[PDB]
């Protein structure tokens, strides 16, 4: 119920007229029993530790449910964003990255940090290249530090619309559940920077003539029967699936992937309410499927 | 033939009533030449130091037969498991962890123990937490350290069945063969904690999309002959193949890994008594068919 | 355009009839935003700084023309191979794996060398027991610390023909662009090591089933029209189909890899030639593409 | 003026009548520019997090006033020890200890800790047999991880009279330097750690030896002008000198080098009160002293 | 009589106008045989490959002829430090270390830097806080990393004075041998962070009181002659001996220090053309005796 | 009683005429309470693993006998060195350290071994040369791993008598109290190596000047009595003491350290038979007073 670490921080940075500013930082870790944690960094003047602890804790409930193998984490920077030029932001990124990494609140093993609506991708590449250039450069899996980086980067397709169609595909089925598309596509881009290639990459042109001799078998089954040459055509394949099969991506891979998440989720949150027998309220339903899990 | 590295132990242990125990325990790698190293842990009297060397070479010849890329290992710890209490059965389990660790006995890319008889997986789960909580923090591969471990813990679906299955399909192919279904989920297992995701989990929905549109493609293929509305219907999959797709979860992956294993190391056995031309000796086949690879 | 790191190294070997003599050796590193660096050794009395640093240049923009996500490297040893026996050429390259090693000029995350002319797959077997030996003992990455391995060590099914076999399908699609099939195949094996596990290894079994399943569901489906009992037989794959599933292996994985590869690489080259609307110069495209991606 | 970090912690206890607890505790470092920090653990229902933190720019502001190159840092666990048998207090302190050396407030070279009122050498001994036996077995600097621990295991002779002992020093000059005396001295503990052999151990003999040849040297010399045998003895040592010599220990060096210390830091605000030239208040001019060097 | 390891470099600045710069350097390690390596760093656009290796090896003869037991090596990056603020000489520097750590050429086991004329002790701060704060967190020997700090950073006393006090000590006894006075204290240096304390810290209140007893020992042994009370007066220091004890500090030990260096070097080089018998040319008797040590 | 950790090894070694030989070793540590473990190689074919468990448990009661913070440890290779040429003897030895160092039995934290009379300083410098160029290039403390090192690769002054002068001074002051001269020198020999500096180097002309200020003052008081110009002369120091300071050396100080270590344990095993009141046996007092302390 509360949180194993939560590192609280203080660092210098010098303002881009010459002023002197320190800069308070929070990030707490919540069920190391899971590993690693996850969450996402947030600007804004309204952070507290209480937020990062209270925002820690929904996370890991929120990567049980769809089974995210994450612990919770979540962190917050005191400053309005608006007020600093993007010069500073990125030293106060760059170093804050640096005073966790030292302290064991950033890591790939340990702790992958997310955007927020305050964070962008390119707070995600300054605390990735922060990282891989200090403590992780030998590190094999630093660009697994931290996910929501962009494509050129070891981002991942199909991000955007995440958590957008995430609330889709878990409406379709029927807060924790219905968001949880974001945190389940931040769980693929972080497998695809441990595997270091992109997925289908080794698995499509195998695919698509594994397709083909399908196909191309249940004609010469079929003309074995009449007698033609390449006469009966079974062997073509239908218009939204050869669009399918010619457009075969990554992010074709992380849709099926999401949706068959955000499928499973919700047939065990139902049979969580076919257990207490809840009603119409699915909430109470999720949250006794997480907490039972974790 | 004989084993690279042997480490005997002696470590003391409180009893539960307060009485000290001195804990002797042993644990030999056959090849280093193939790492990480495989094996048991065995609770027993009957446990020496000639034993577990004995076992960790057997272990080696059996990891080749099925082609998993292990060398052998064994441990035994000299204790009759029925006289302590789950209590001190956890010290003794956590410290022979935490004694191995130390030594480089123990670890995802060192030494992979898995279950006996005498040991289960709670067991496992000891081994796994002691080295995730002080040798492996900040490994990301820490909870492949141990094999046999529980579902919620980072085990695998299909390790119940494993070795009966195995001897299953090493027969209908047809001690150092149809054993090694339990040497090549672990295998699995230790994959799948190194892939941290579960098998299929990004598949399925994609892999059941594709197989609807080639049902789909049959149907458009044979009705732009006879003249209808989906009024013929290749559109439909099969009973157990429906059951197969709604059902598709780990465990299927894991059964068709571990048939194709026995398929292959079969073919590779009889090949090897058709070259020497033994008979109907299959053990002498494997045998010399090991130490081939070795 | 320069190199980030270029190591210049002279070491002490005794020769096989006594006498004293220092080898001198290179390895540059280019670009250092994208690692692991990867690129041949070569052994050549030609072989100077310049050359090591023009061929790691190249070498990055060769990876990114083909998506493969590794920096530019090269090595080269100043010895001619013709006059060492191969014991001292084991101490050569064991040495030279050694100091390279401790600078952090080898490594799976780090840089990971390939062979050349003059360099063999037996000279990456003594790079890769090397760092598995002494720096790479704990590491579970540490047989991706070279590619060109042979298979019983690591190595890939597909290497010997990846050169010749994508010149090929570079062609079919219509230097720098042809020639990096075994650069591919290489990021393949690199991947093989790091996944622990072949290609198919666990897949093979699971998609021969689920072919068999979309046959058997053609049948059932078109004798639910004619009455029957297994009368119509699209139940039978055709006979390229049936050779493909019964010897579906790692190297057919690769081969669709690869093809995927210089598929996607000459439409980008093609579509890099219909923005500047360059002519039939594909060089120059192929530079503008990689220099893009870069 | 604030801590660049503070370490907030919950971690569970099995109470020994079988009861769940968890316990709550800080560690707040001050000042990273000197590392290691250094700072005694509290048990006391009282501790809070912004104690911690007083605490810590205090020991910070002490180090420097006596020039012990340690940054400040202070710990808390908010227990009362009076409640807990010994059993309990052991796992309370070895599980924070492993909390703590997780995230890097814990170390020789990181983080220093000493005892308090409320906690003993027996907790420092607990503190350096956890991190000696996890975290760091192979650290050759490991029983520095912790000072005021018991002479067997480390400690250092002079510490039971360290501050009362500086007090006096401090005064004979003449709370932020009479109290310093027992920061002083562990430091020169973490030192003799360090240094892995006690003070004089090589020292002493030598030194006795040059003693008496320098009283040996005078008499040769009175002789060489009055005639005799012997016969004039300036040989001999007095009463106090020569039970010195025979008595020559670790605590007669910690003596002198805390005299040393207090004697030095004494003229230091001295000097500070002869420049802004304050009263006969030696309080502010301390801390003028310390924020001075820090 | 070549270097083990040359380092070349090239990374990227911001210059302060916005300007795009890419800086070349280069460190050029020589005898490993001896670590660590000990060098300076020049800024000059004069700086070659051939000129920091033509000054490593120089260095490693310069610290063998004083028994300073550290290998050669020089760095230098080219460029005009008069044509860059102070803001991008800090990032050239803070850089430079970066890339060196990484690679193994800066580190206090590995090779400790040193400054030239070009180069000062901000420098030496920055390279020190570079490698603290990133690479040498945890490492309690980080401030060891480079020598020539200064005294509130870890310098030493005595440092300024070193080069122009060695070529007088050396003369007095009677290029390689007068000017290894630096070298020598900046050992002194490296040992004195190495030691964490200043030299004589402990050791000047017990020699004092050591030195007292002394002389009152000689008092009551002239005093048992002649029947007084406290009459004859041996008890007393000279001036030149008082002002002695009341000022000892850390730069008398490295005055001595560095005083027994030059004798004792003189001696071995007089004892090199006392074998050889070389005439009154000092030169080839000092290379011919740097190397037979080396 | 018994050893925590016991390594039995076996490595297979090309022999000088092509024959293939596998080499058996073992490596016995008794008691990890002190680090590090403590002891010599034997090569004998008599070598056998509870004759090193012997002589490990005796190691450990000999070094808490004489105050030398060292476990017990003892190693053997059974081998015949006569039958080996030093060619693969350096083989033998080299590797036999690189399997123990990969386990943690060699390291100067964790095992620091000694020679035999079997085996020598050569084998020293190949063990140590083996631990700083693969395991320790980084450690600083590398060339602690071991002791009995030659002069040039850091050995100690007064190895050779250490024995043999240990055995006189235990006696002047009256086998597991009179042999442990040599493992007092080791101890020496490994704290020179971590001190990385020479006994007395910096101490020597600091002491040296202040022995002349003494003699120097006694004068300027005796001539405060009667008129003089320098006319009495205790100026002069004595015969034997002006070739002490004119010799003073490493070796000296190993003397003095020797002799109030054999004087200080002497002085123990007496208190210890005037405890029990033992009689004239002074070996069960001398083990009753090891076993005491450890």
């Amino acid at each position: 119920k509360p949180c194993n670490h939560v590192l609280s921080l203080s660092f210098p940075i010098r303002r881009d007229d010459g002023s002197w500013e320190v800069i308070e930082g929070y990030r707490a870790q919540h069920s190391q029993h899971r590993t690693p944690c996850k969450g996402g960094i947030r600007y804004s003047t309204d952070v507290s530790v209480d937020e990062v602890k209270a925002l820690a804790s929904l996370m890991t409930y929120k990567c049980a449910v769809v089974d995210v193998p994450f612990g919770g984490a979540k962190a917050g920077v005191k400053i309005n964003p608006k007020n600093y030029t993007d010069n500073e932001l990125e030293k106060i990124t760059r170093r804050f990255t640096m005073e966790l990494a030292k302290k064991g609140f950033i890591g790939p093993g340990v702790d992958v940090p997310a955007p927020d609506m305050s964070t962008g991708e390119r707070e995600m590449s300054w605390i990735a290249d922060t990282y891989a250039s200090t403590i992780g450069h030998y590190d094999i899996n630093a660009h697994a530090c931290v996910t929501g980086k962009p494509i050129s980067q070891g981002g991942i397709h199909g991000r955007i619309s995440a958590t957008g169609r995430g609330v889709f595909h878990g409406i379709e089925n029927f807060d924790l559940y219905l968001n949880a598309g974001g945190v389940t596509v931040s769980y693929f881009e972080w497998l695809k920077n441990l595997n270091h290639v992109s997925y289908g990459r080794l698995t499509f042109k195998y695919e698509r003539d594994s397709n083909y001799h399908l196909l191309m078998s249940v004609q010469e089954s079929l003309e074995r029967k009449f007698g033609k040459h390449g006469g009966t055509i079974p062997i073509v394949p239908t218009a939204e699936f050869q669009d399918r099969i010619s457009g075969a991506s990554e992010k074709d891979i992380v849709h099926s992937g999401l949706a068959y998440t955000m499928e499973r989720s919700a047939r065990q949150i139902m049979r969580t309410a076919m257990k207490y027998n809840l009603g119409l309220d699915l909430r109470t339903a999720a949250y006794v499927n997480a907490i039972e899990k974790v």
